[PDB]
């Protein structure tokens, strides 16, 4: 059960670093540079930071010992965002599509 789910877990976060969803999904491939973007409050305001490449990691670490712990992972990352961001941001649209994504696979793991 645990180690399927875990293989599915690998095949969403593969579907979400697919071609197909870029155009959304770029901005979480990798910890947010906030040096480079000059995100002077980002870490008074998000203390868990999180992203699909350190997700990756983890999977491929075998350091989740259940789906959920992936899915609070992706989940979190998706929160930083709308935490940090005003509702109408340009980086929040791009966030819920790429939470549609991650939510209808995530529900449908056996
Ligand atoms: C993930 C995540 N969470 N927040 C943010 N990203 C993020 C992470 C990585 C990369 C980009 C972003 C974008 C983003 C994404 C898409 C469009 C616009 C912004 N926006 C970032 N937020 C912000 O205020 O950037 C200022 C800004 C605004 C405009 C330009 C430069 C800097």
């Amino acid at each position: 059960k645990v180690s399927e789910q875990l293989k599915c877990c690998s095949g969403i976060l593969k579907e979400m670093f697919a071609k197909k969803h870029a155009a959304y999904a770029w901005p979480f491939y990798k910890p947010v540079d906030v040096e480079a973007l000059g995100l002077h409050d980002y870490c008074d305001i998000i203390k868990h930071p999180m992203d699909m490449s350190t997700i990756k990691s983890k999977l491929e670490a075998r350091e989740y010992r259940d789906a959920q712990e992936f899915g609070a992972d992706v989940r979190l990352m998706f929160s930083n965002c709308y935490k940090y961001n005003p509702p109408d941001h340009e980086v929040v649209a791009m966030a819920r599509k790429l939470q549609d994504v991650f939510e209808m696979r995530f529900a449908k793991m056996p």
